[PDB]
């Protein structure tokens, strides 16, 4: 059996490479708020470190004929054909795949705000004689993409991406495509609810060390710390329909860890390079009574956004995820009567907010960290992450209708809350009081340390404001 691309399907871009003497699998990053340039990941060592794959993740919005795309320029789910344009939306930042009019050492390749200009459209070809123009791209083809903006090739320099005049062939890989609505597949961020309690990890700045997984009530069901996206272990078709007792990772949204059985704490959270196959791999059972080849394609839709009722289980050792009776989980040999957890979808705009804490922190940690040493620096995308942050929680405007403005204020406040509850304003506090330390703009030695000190406190006021 073969599969074609269709138009709404999610897709990884991948190249390969022989590193070491080994070949590696490489996938197209980026990651929009923050930065707009793109990297790469690797996917090839998966099984002892999850690659971060919700940044290599591209909705393949539009694809286009030359005829359609210059057409549409001057102004149902298509099957990608050779010699056609496609428009590629980074599914975390809901940015485009573009080149940039700006190079690094050929141009360089990033995400654009807007699907606006010619530098987010590309046209595939056949790297091969083995396809034609016009032909239907197969899943697992390796193609080639030019720019219609610089007429130049994506390609890895050698390792990062550029847009430059000699080739490399892709694989677009599926993630998703056309699910049966209401079912639960991979790459999604969501709730595991027991019963108000759902699975939660402490709030910032914790004795807790963040380390420890609990069940809690309360606001915490609406809050980012609560949020968990679930990912098998599969790189092509990741995304489909989740099965009973197929083996996923489950990662902390605001966090970055995973889900983990570790041999000195039992049951905790884990950093993604310590997130082996055997500690973190869990699985959905319908029941706790004793016990699949993998299909291509979304597959059999099994597991239903809260009318499922499942027990998590530890693959390896078979452990019940549990509590121990703001209650603490555990992994056990028996677990509870009412084990049972169902799950529930977050919504586009509360998940985001919470991949942007993820990104944010773990680069000011960065900015943090470089400081300490002291006693690179990341300024260019700590000053894009700034202004990019005070654009999030910027107030929208007086002038904009009145009924209109009370959602969009309601949006603001919630966004606010969802950052401030995951120790953002604390985040930035604790930079601006490390900056400070240093006495002058001049005394740094540092250009723009008047303007990353000057933009930390226009975040904190645009984090305060009400």
């Amino acid at each position: 059996e073969v599969q074609f691309l269709r138009t709404d399907d999610e897709v990884v871009l991948q190249c390969s490479a022989t590193v070491l003497k080994e070949q590696l699998k490489l996938c197209l990053a980026a990651e929009g708020f923050g930065n707009r340039l793109c990297f790469l990941e690797p996917t090839s060592n998966a099984q002892n470190v999850p690659p971060d794959l919700a940044i290599c993740c591209f909705t393949l919005e539009q694809s286009l004929s030359v005829r359609a795309l210059q057409e549409m320029l001057a102004n149902g789910h298509r099957t990608l054909l050779y010699g056609h344009a496609i428009l590629l939306r980074h599914a975390h930042s809901r940015m485009y795949l573009s080149c940039l009019t700006t190079s690094r050492s050929a141009f360089d390749v990033g995400l654009q705000e807007d699907a606006t200009g010619e530098a987010c459209w590309w046209t595939m070809h056949p790297a091969s004689k083995q396809r034609s123009e016009g032909e239907k791209v197969r899943v697992g083809d390796d193609l080639i993409l030019v720019s219609v903006s610089s007429e130049r090739y994506l390609h890895l320099s050698t390792l990062q991406v550029d847009a430059s005049f000699m080739q490399t062939l892709w694989n677009m890989n599926p993630i998703c495509s056309c699910c049966e609505e209401g079912y639960v597949t991979g790459g999604h961020v969501l709730r595991l609810f027991h019963g108000d309690e759902c699975l939660t990890i402490s709030a910032a700045d914790s004795d807790d060390q963040r380390r420890l997984v609990y069940y809690e009530g309360g606001a915490v069901c609406t809050h980012a710390r609560s949020l968990w996206r679930l990912e098998p272990l599969r790189i092509s078709w990741s995304g489909s329909h989740l099965r009973w007792g197929q083996p996923l990772r489950i990662r902390h949204v605001t966090t970055g860890r995973y889900l983990a059985l570790t041999e000195d704490q039992g049951l905790v959270v884990v950093d993604a390079c310590k997130a082996h196959t055997k500690a973190t791999s869990f699985c959905f059972r319908v029941s706790k009574e004793k016990l699949k080849r993998d299909v291509e394609g979304m597959g059999p839709p099994e597991i239903k956004y809260g009318e499922s009722l499942c027990f998590v289980q530890h693959v390896a050792s078979g452990l019940w995820l549990t509590y121990a009776a703001k209650k603490k989980a555990i992994l056990h040999q028996e677990g509870h009567m009412d084990d049972a957890l169902f799950l529930t979808r977050c919504q586009q705009e509360e998940s985001q907010a919470a991949g942007m804490i993820h990104s944010t922190a773990g680069l000011y940690n960065q900015f943090i960290k470089g400081l300490d040493s002291f006693s690179a620096l990341p300024i260019e995308a700590v000053i894009l992450s700034l202004q990019d942050l005070i654009g999030y929680f910027e107030p929208p405007s007086e002038e904009l209708q009145h009924e209109e403005k009370q959602s969009k204020l309601r949006s603001l406040r919630n966004r606010q809350s969802l950052f401030q509850e995951e120790g953002m304003l604390s985040l930035v506090l604790n930079c601006i009081d490390r900056l400070n330390v240093y006495t002058t703009a001049a005394h740094f030695a540092a250009e723009s340390w008047k303007e990353i000190v000057n933009l930390l406190y226009e975040l904190l006021a645009s984090l305060i404001r009400g």
